[PDB]
C-alpha cells in the first residue's frame, strides 16, 4: 500500500495569540497569521496546527470556551477563518484544528443552563456532586490551583474542574452531550479541515462514584484522571460517527497516560487516534509537582525516545516534538542557550527533530533558536497555571514567592508564549502597539528578518533539513535503531527503508567526541553537518565530533 499524507508531512505549531498580530491591539490575529503563509511555505510546512481559535473569556488562552461554533473575537471572524482556510489550500497547505472537548468554558450556554437546576436538561452534561463530610465531595486536585470540585450557590453542589475553575468538566457519560460533541466536530470538518488535535483527550472518562485518590495516585493526579473506565469506549464511538465519514487526521495530547497504554489511542486497527503526543520526554526532567526540573542525561533522553518509539509499534503512529505551548523553550530546555552555544545546539535539536520516525511539529520561534524569557518577576508570568502554584505552595507556606520565581522560570509555559520574532523593529515586528505578553529582549539578535537572508543561521539549517527529510522517504517512514541507549554523550541512531540506511549522529557535550560507527558499517554519503569543519571521507569507520555537532549521513 502507501503511508498517509500525515506520517511523511511535518508540522508547524502556531500559537495565534503570539505569532502576528495586524490591528496594534498586542494580539496575534487570523490576518497576521495569514499574512505569513509564505513565510511557513518557503520553511518547508506542509500543515499548521493552530491552538483554539473559537470564542473564549480566555480564562486559559483559548481552552476555555464559550462557544464552539464562533471564532475568537481577538483573532478575526469566520470569514477571516475561511480566508486562512482558502489561502492554506492555494499553497496545498492543511490545516489542523485543536480540538478542547474535556471541559468548555463556565460561560458556555451549556454550563449557564446547567447551574440553573438539578432536572435542567443541561444538568448532565457536566459533573454535580454533593460535597461529603463538610467538604466537597472528594480530594481531587485541580492542575490549576486548589480543589477540583467547586461549590455554586446556586444549587448547594459541587461542579468538577480538572483544569480552571472557569473550566468545568463535560460529562461524557452523557449520550446526549457526546452526540453534541460530535454534531460541533462535524461542523468544522465539513468547513475542510484536514487534522484535530485532541486536548488531555485522556482523561473524558471519569471515575464511577468519584472516591478519593489514594496518597500516591495524589502525588501524580494527572496519571489517575488517565484512568477512566470508558475512555476507549468513547474514542471508539466518536470515531465510529464522525471521523470515518472524514479524511481527516486526528492527534491526541495523551497527557498523564502511562506510556504503556499508548497503543490503546492509536494502534490503527483499534479505530480510536490516528497520531499521539506523549508527554514522557518533553517532561523527562521535571518534577512531579510541575514546576520544579530534575537534571537528567542524553542517556534519558534516548531511552525515553527509545520506549516512545517502540510503543508505536506496526500499527499506531507518533507525532514527535521538542516544543509546544505548554513547555519551555527547546534550546533552552534540551539545548544550551547561552550565547556561545545557542544556534550550535539549536542546530543539533532540529537534526533531532526531522530525522525521528513519526511527525515531526516545529513549534512557532524554534526555528529561529528562541529561548526561554528573562522572567524578572512574577508578575511577568500571565499565565494562570503560575497563579494556580502561588495559591497552592506559596500562600500555602511551603514555598516563597522567591522559590517559585527561580524554579518556574525554568519550566513556565510563558516561555513559549512570547511574541514570535519578526524583525529587529519594534517589539520584533509582531506588534505596533503593545503586545499582551512581553517580547524577549534577545530580539535584537534572534529573528526572521536576520536569519532568513543567512545561509549559516538557524532558520536556513531546518528548512533545509525540512528539504532533506521531504527527499528522504526512510527519514520519515523508516525503521528506527538507537545505536547505543547507554551512551550519554553522542546520540546516534539509523533509519532504515527498502535497503537505504542513514546514520544520525548529535553530539550533545559542548566538547570535542568521537564516534565509531557499529562493525561493518562505513559512511556513503554526507547529507548535512552543523557545525562541522568537514566531512567525513567516503568510507570512513569512525566521526570526530566538534562541540554539538549534528550530522545525517547514508551509510554501507
Ligand atoms: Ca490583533
Amino acid at each position: 500500500p502507501g503511508a498517509p499524507w500525515w506520517k511523511s508531512a511535518v508540522f508547524y505549531q502556531v500559537y495565534p495569540r503570539s505569532f502576528k498580530d495586524t490591528n496594534g491591539d498586542g494580539i496575534g490575529d487570523f490576518k497576521g497569521l495569514t499574512e505569513k503563509l509564505d513565510y511557513l511555505k518557503g520553511l518547508g510546512i506542509d500543515a499548521i496546527w493552530i491552538n483554539p481559535h473559537y470564542a473564549s473569556p480566555n480564562t486559559d488562552n483559548g481552552y476555555d470556551i464559550s462557544d464552539y461554533r464562533e471564532v475568537m473575537k481577538e483573532y478575526g471572524t469566520m470569514e477571516d477563518f475561511d480566508r486562512l482556510m482558502a489561502e492554506l489550500k492555494k499553497r496545498g497547505m492543511r490545516l489542523m484544528v485543536d480540538v478542547v472537548i474535556n471541559h468548555s468554558s463556565d460561560q458556555h450556554e451549556w454550563f449557564k443552563s446547567s447551574r440553573a437546576s438539578k432536572d435542567n436538561p443541561y444538568r448532565d452534561y457536566y459533573f454535580w456532586r454533593d460535597g461529603k463530610d463538610g467538604h466537597e465531595p472528594n480530594n481531587y486536585p485541580s492542575f490549576f490551583g486548589g480543589s477540583a470540585w467547586e461549590k455554586d450557590p446556586v444549587t448547594g453542589q459541587y461542579y468538577l474542574h480538572y483544569f480552571g475553575r472557569q473550566q468545568p468538566d463535560l460529562n461524557w457519560d452523557t449520550p446526549k452531550l457526546r452526540e453534541e460533541l460530535y454534531a460541533m466536530l462535524r461542523f468544522w470538518l465539513d468547513k475542510g479541515v484536514s487534522g484535530m488535535r485532541f486536548d488531555t483527550v485522556a482523561t473524558y472518562s471519569k471515575t464511577p462514584g468519584f472516591p478519593d485518590l489514594t496518597p500516591e495516585q495524589m502525588k501524580n493526579f494527572a496519571e489517575a484522571y488517565t484512568q477512566g473506565p470508558n475512555l476507549h469506549r468513547y474514542l471508539q464511538e466518536m470515531h465510529e460517527k464522525v471521523f470515518d465519514h472524514y479524511d481527516a487526521v486526528t492527534a491526541g495530547e495523551i497527557f498523564g497516560a502511562p506510556l504503556n497504554q499508548v497503543p490503546l489511542f492509536i494502534d490503527s486497527r483499534r479505530k480510536e487516534l490516528d497520531m499521539a503526543f506523549t508527554f514522557d520526554l518533553i517532561r523527562y526532567d521535571r518534577a512531579l509537582d510541575r514546576w520544579h526540573t530534575i537534571p537528567r542525561t542524553l542517556a534519558d533522553f534516548r531511552q525515553t525516545i527509545d520506549k516512545v518509539d517502540a510503543i508505536a509499534g506496526e500499527y499506531g503512529w507518533n507525532t514527535f516534538f521538542l516544543g509546544n505551548h505548554d513547555n519551555p523553550r527547546a534550546v533552552s530546555h534540551f539545548g544550551d542557550d547561552r550565547p556561545q552555544w545557542r544556534e550550535a545546539s539549536a542546530k543539533a535539536l532540529a537534526t533531532v527533530t526531522l530525522t525521528q520516525r513519526g511527525t515531526p511539529f516545529i513549534f512557532q520561534g524554534d526555528e529561529l533558536g528562541m529561548t526561554n524569557y528573562p522572567f524578572k518577576t512574577l508578575q511577568d508570568f500571565d499565565d494562570i497555571e503560575v497563579k494556580g502554584f502561588f495559591q497552592d505552595y506559596v500562600e500555602t507556606g511551603k514555598a516563597t514567592a522567591e522559590e517559585l520565581l527561580t524554579n518556574v522560570a525554568l519550566t513556565s509555559r510563558d516561555n513559549a508564549r512570547t511574541p514570535f520574532q519578526w524583525d529587529d523593529s519594534a517589539n520584533a515586528g509582531f506588534t505596533t502597539g503593545k503586545p499582551w505578553l512581553k517580547v524577549n529582549p534577545n530580539y535584537t539578535e534572534i529573528n526572521a528578518a536576520r536569519e532568513i537572508g543567512d545561509p549559516k543561521s538557524v532558520y536556513s539549517f531546518y528548512r533545509n533539513l525540512i528539504s532533506i527529510r521531504h527527499e528522504t522517504p526512510a527519514l520519515s517512514t523508516g525503521s528506527y535503531r538507537d545505536i547505543d541507549p547507554s551512551n550519554a554523550d553522542v546520540y546516534a541512531y539509523t533509519r532504515s527503508q527498502d535497503g537505504e540506511t542513514y546514520l544520525v549522529v548529535v553530539n550533545f557535550k559542548a566538547e570535542p567526541r568521537s564516534f565509531t560507527l557499529p562493525d561493518g558499517m562505513h559512511i556513503a554519503e554526507t547529507l548535512i553537518e552543523s557545525s562541522s569543519p568537514a566531512a567525513p571521507a567516503a568510507g570512513a569507520a569512525s566521526l570526530e565530533l566538534q562541540p554539538w555537532q549534528s550530522g545525517i549521513y547514508k551509510v554501507k
